[PDB]
């Protein structure tokens, strides 16, 4: 594989991401002084348990599909093999999605972008899984102290989804050497934005695994469905 090839897959990952990103990181920039007043977090704490599940899953579900749409303009993912695509989004996609909320993320008050507005932990109270609120709140701190760029986002959600270590892949060998070019993209194109040093600062792989699993676990118990199901329906 040559630099151009290098290149191109490069602006091929992020070319799909800006087409996929769901929300736009100047507005959600712009946002960021537009915050919940109390009553209106009030407003939130007193919803039914069940309605806060019902928007959260709704809003995950519409997450995951922009995350579906990106992996799908992957170089190389539409050409596995149906069971291997979806053991990749099965875990991945969330995962992903999961990644993408630390630009929606405002470390200075600790809030988060939600349903219009920036509010913290609190607002989330109905829910009944602070734990889980706190887990995601401080994956999405450690993140944002990285300042991670577009592209940095572009080529590491990749990566992510792209990843030859995960249950039941038939097409493995292929997978790892999808995972193994977009690897030399992301590394080539840290070194020329002198950027290398966030590679040992990457939150550990498994890491982002168990959180998103605790959650789906969590998900599934308010007796939804497995986001890979209701993704499977479009
Ligand atoms: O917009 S969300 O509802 C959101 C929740 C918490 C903080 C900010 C934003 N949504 C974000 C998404 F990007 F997916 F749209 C979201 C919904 C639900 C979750 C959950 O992790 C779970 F369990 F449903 F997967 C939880 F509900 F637990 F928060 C996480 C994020």
């Amino acid at each position: 594989a040559s630099l151009t090839e290098i290149e191109h897959l490069v602006q091929s990952v992020c070319k799909s991401y800006r087409e996929t990103c769901q929300l736009r990181l100047e507005d959600l920039l712009r946002q960021r002084s537009n915050i919940f007043s109390r009553e209106e977090v009030t407003g939130y704490q007193r919803k039914s348990m069940w309605e806060m599940w019902e928007r959260c899953a709704h809003h995950l579900t519409e997450a995951i599909q922009y995350v579906v749409e990106f992996a799908k303009r992957l170089s190389g993912f539409m050409e596995l093999c149906q069971n291997d695509q979806i053991v990749l989004l099965k875990a991945g996609a969330m995962e992903v999605v999961l990644v993408r909320m630390c630009r929606a993320y405002n470390a200075d008050n600790r809030t988060v972008f939600f349903e219009g507005k920036y509010g913290g932990m609190e607002l989330f109270r109905a829910l009944g899984c602070s734990e889980l609120i706190s887990s995601i709140f401080d994956f999405s701190h450690s993140l944002s102290a990285l300042h991670f760029s577009e592209d940095e986002i572009a080529l590491y959600t990749a990566l992510v989804l792209i990843n030859a270590h995960r249950p039941g892949l038939q097409e493995k060998r292929k997978v790892e050497q999808l995972q193994y070019n977009l690897e030399l993209a992301f590394h080539h194109h840290l070194s020329k934005t002198h950027r290398q040093s966030i590679l040992a600062k990457l939150p550990p792989k498994g890491k982002l695994r168990s959180l998103c699993s605790q959650h789906v676990e969590r998900l599934q118990i308010f007796q939804h469905l497995h986001p890979i199901v209701v993704q499977a329906a479009f």
